[PDB]
Order: C-alpha cells, then structure tokens, then sequence
C-alpha cells in the first residue's frame, strides 16, 4: 500500500556528505526511501562505499571503476573487486562504462576496463550499474558482444533518445531516471520516459550530483527523489503511487533478489 522509493545510484560516502551523512541516512525511513544502492567509482572509493553500506540495513553496495579512472587501474583490479564482492552487501558491479564526452581516460583503455568488469559481473552473476556518456553505440556493441549476468542491470542516468532506450531495454537493461527529468529544458528525456513506461525504469539521484529542479545549485540527496517521481507521474498521467510501486519493484528485483 506504501509509496516507497528506491535510490539506485547514490554516492553517500563522497565528501559532500561529511557533515551530515548520519542524519541523511537515519532519515531514510521518514522520507520513504526503502533502500539505496551506494556506488563506488574506483578501488579506494569502492572500499569506502562498502564500509558505509555495512553501517545501515538500507544501504547496499556496487563496486567498480568508473571510465574516468580506467587508466589508473592496478593489474589486479578485477581480483580486488571480486574480493569486495565476497561481502553480501555488494549487489552489483559498477560504476563502469564509457564516457567519450570528458575522455579523461583514452577510449581503448576505457573499453578494456569496461569489458573486464562486464566479464566479472557475468562470473559473479551480479547486475551491472552502467555509466554511458556520448558512447551509446560503442557501449551497446560491447554489451551485446558478451555473456551478460542473468539480471543485466541498469544504464544509469540514461541520456539518449527513444531508439537507443529501446535497444538497451531489448538487451535486458532497465534505465535510470534522475534529477534531469525535472529540468524544463529536458523535453527530450521526458518524451523518452513517456514512450518507455514504468516497466523499464528505476529512480536514482546520483547524489550529490544533479539535483532536481527546485534545488538547482544545491547538493542532491535521496529525499529529493520525490520530485523525480512527481515529474514521472505527471508525464505518464498516473498516480505517484504507481510510479513508486513499479520502480521499487523493479529495483528490488534487480538488486535484492537472491541470484544463483
């Protein structure tokens, strides 16, 4: 009966939460946040994410190396992520993917690091938390190329059009919709959400990044997810309860269901 929301992409361990992380986390229940998937961006950061997830029953963890950090991976980075994943709190592999917009790391280096994490997720049968920036065609080619985990995962902060959305949904991924869906300028994204529907989306804040409209210029956090749901419900012409139920069920199935 409850209107619960799930944040599938948070970075609560980042320094922007140093002064009030405890308060933010302890208020999840009051704010209708059922659980959050806290994501790491490199080996050191993933360790901090895991340590934090172990302090709350409502925080699960994703470990990985972001494409920006691809040129920095140690030779045994996959073994190190695999060691983290021994912890039951780890429910996914990521952030991992390609970012050809910033290109902090060379494209071929990003591709190999991404491929290696996709292979690890397949091995552990863990869903992937994928980051794609101006590289949808390239990421698509890579993902369809190999043996993906049963529960493929989520293409977080999905930023392409309907055609690409359909291609990924058909591959078995769900799409992460966050703060930007509320931006007056993002007419395109809203149209995508309208075409795709609730069966293929999960909510996310990507906190502290990309706050929803009423809070531009402010640190983003899980409780602001309500504005994302509000917009989605308005664009789809359905009750907020419908958006919450569907996205939460989607998130529960992907991240919390016991996997072989």
């Amino acid at each position: 009966h409850h209107h619960h929301m799930v944040d599938t992409h948070a970075h609560l361990h980042f320094h922007q939460f140093d002064d009030d992380r405890n308060a933010v986390i302890s208020s999840f229940e009051e704010n209708n946040i059922e659980f959050v998937v806290n994501v790491g961006v490199n080996l050191e950061d993933s360790k901090k994410s895991l340590d934090l997830s172990k302090t709350s029953d409502r925080i699960f963890c994703s470990v990985g190396v972001h494409p920006h950090d691809a040129k920095e991976v140690p030779e045994d980075f996959i073994e190190h992520l695999e060691k983290f994943a021994k912890d039951e709190k780890v429910v996914a592999i990521g952030e991992t993917g390609l970012d050809f917009f910033r290109n902090i790391s060379p494209a071929e280096v990003q591709k190999r690091v991404f491929v290696e994490q996709i292979e690890l997720a397949g091995k552990l049968n863990l869903p992937l938390v994928v980051h794609i920036r101006d590289a949808y065609s390239e990421a698509y080619e890579i993902l369809r190329t190999e043996s993906l985990p049963e529960k493929r995962g989520v293409i977080h902060a999905f930023s392409s059009d309907y055609e690409w959305a359909k291609k990924f949904i058909d591959l078995g991924f769900l799409l992460g919709i966050g703060g930007p869906v509320t931006y007056p300028k993002n007419e395109a994204l809203r149209e995508v959400v309208k075409r795709v529907g609730l069966e293929y989306i999960v909510l996310e804040t990507d906190c502290p990044f990309l706050p929803p409209q009423p809070f531009r210029g402010k640190r983003n956090e899980p409780k602001y997810l309500k504005y994302v749901v509000e917009t989605i419900s308005q664009v789809l012409g359905v009750p907020e309860a419908k958006v919450d139920e569907a996205t939460t069920e989607n998130a529960r199935r992907i991240f919390l269901e016991v996997k072989e």
